[PDB]
DNA sequence: AGCGTCAT
DNA sequence: ATATGACGCT
């Protein structure tokens, strides 16, 4: 109808770095560039656990969450770089810093929401209308979109990938209505021109390549980004949604990869996101509750209102280490020594944070997991964080958990601890 | 406040 | 065989 909202009011992009930790190591070590390559943590455990994989190594089937020794069976020439270890744990300082390089450049173009160490959303609505003016009324050249895919195109009456790409892009452009400054597709198109520039800026100034999605909301931008990785960007228009969603498994939409998505599948008897359109909102609200119901009713139509939040910094600063199986911490002396390792790294990072971003954390959260409980957090207690001091912070963290020790013995800890997690939260401006 | 979900 | 971050529910 004429009163029904189509969710075309915003231009939103998600930019995600291609195999980010590997790129960071490849920039540093030229010997690793353009090779099957992976980043692991903890060498002595089956060669280390893989957390990032180059696309050359992906083509042998190497994946995240693989042990390196297993990965070598698939890929014997697989090169590896290992994560820095400090105080007996993984230290991610180099990637956090690399992330700041990327985030800052993105910030010159628009207000961003940092979504992970590697990706950010971008509300390009204002930048689009500003460019749209000063473009007078000139058409948009395909030269301006040299890595952009139009989802759903080409269609209708080349055998190579770049061949298909341009044909899709030509079809799209040749249909475009530059007469109308207020057309959503035009908005998206100009949004995509800006992301080309932004992505060019990131690579020119950091050496890092990335992919992006351009659409009208965060969920479509995120999904779009993944459609043509690596080193490419994808425009998912409102019109492209019904065909796209008609074979799109539900688990692929953001926040639907867990238990909620499974229950949508199980309770409703469906597989694809598009199948959700045949249910009334009240029906959906009835099954998955009021909030999820509303969200699903609109999302299966390509409509989502979640705003890009202005927030380039993390809201919490955290430290954890798992103590699996037999390395579980079973003495009081062990627990105190590790809380101190954690407290020391956290102090280092909080002091940095205070000087960089003019703020202080005020609350400390202590998380632990106990042997046998598969709940990845068994218990969570908190205290005041009044000083950036490792010894006090570990002493406090111990105070608030020490009563979990069921061991009648003075010097023993039971049940043995399989995770320690320290988290600084509740920031105030300093 | 403490716990559960989803995710990179 | 084996590290963090955002946010929702009660
Ligand atoms: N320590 C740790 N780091 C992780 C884990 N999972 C991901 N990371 C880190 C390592 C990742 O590099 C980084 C970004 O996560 P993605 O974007 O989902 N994977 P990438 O960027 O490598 O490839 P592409 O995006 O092109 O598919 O987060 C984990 O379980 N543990
Ligand atoms: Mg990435
Ligand atoms: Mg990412």
């Amino acid at each position: 109808g004429p009163h029904m909202a189509t969710g075309q009011d915003r231009v939103v992009a998600l930019v995600d770095m291609d195999c980010f930790f590997v790129q960071v190591e490849q920039r540093q070590n030229p010997h690793l560039r353009n090779k099957p390559c992976a980043v692991v943590q903890y060498k002595s455990w089956k060669g280390g656990g893989i957390i990032a994989v180059s696309y050359e190594a992906r083509a042998f089937g190497v994946t995240r969450s693989m042990w390196a020794d297993d990965a070598k069976k698939l890929c014997p020439d697989l090169l590896l770089a290992q994560v820095r270890e400090s105080r007996g744990k993984a230290n991610l300082t180099k990637y956090r810093e690399a992330s700041v390089e990327v985030m800052e450049i993105m910030s010159r173009f628009a207000v961003i929401e940092r979504a992970s160490i590697d990706e950010a959303y971008v509300d390009l609505t204002s930048a689009v209308q500003e460019r749209l003016q000063k473009l007078q009324g000139q058409p948009i050249s395909a030269d301006l979109l040299p890595s952009t895919y139009i989802e759903g195109l080409p269609q209708g009456p080349t055998v190579q990938k770049e061949g298909m790409r341009k044909q899709g892009l030509f079809q799209w452009l040749d249909s475009l209505q530059i007469d109308n400054l207020t057309s959503p597709d035009l908005q998206l198109t100009v949004g995509a021109v800006i992301v080309e520039e932004m992505r060019a800026a990131i690579e020119r100034e950091t050496g890092f390549q990335c992919s992006a999605g351009i659409s009208h909301n965060k969920v479509l931008a995120k999904l779009a980004c993944g459609l043509n990785k690596p080193n490419r960007q994808t425009l998912v228009s409102h019109g492209s949604v019904p065909q796209l969603f008609s074979q799109m498994p539900i688990r692929k939409i953001r926040s639907l990869g867990g238990k909620l998505g499974a229950s949508v599948i199980e309770i409703l008897g469906i597989e694809y996101m598009g199948e959700l359109t045949q249910f009334t909102e009240s029906q959906l609200q009835s099954h998955f509750g009021e909030k999820n119901g509303s969200w699903l009713y609109a999302m299966c139509r390509g409509i989502e209102h979640d705003p890009v939040k202005p927030r380039q910094l993390p809201k919490t600063i955290g430290c954890s280490k798992n103590f699996p199986g037999k390395t579980a911490l079973a003495t009081r002396e062990q627990v105190q020594w590790w809380l101190l390792q954690l407290a020391q790294e956290l102090e280092e990072r909080l002091t940095k944070d205070r000087n960089d971003n003019d703020r202080v954390a005020t609350q400390l959260v202590v998380s632990i997991r106990v042997q046998g409980d598969k709940r990845l957090s068994s218990l969570r207690r908190c205290c005041a964080l009044t000083r950036y001091d490792a010894h006090k912070m570990s002493h406090d963290a111990f105070t608030v958990i020490k009563n979990c020790n069921t061991s009648g013995i003075q010097t023993e800890w039971s049940p043995p601890l399989t995770m320690l997690f320290l988290c600084a939260t509740k920031f105030s401006a300093s």
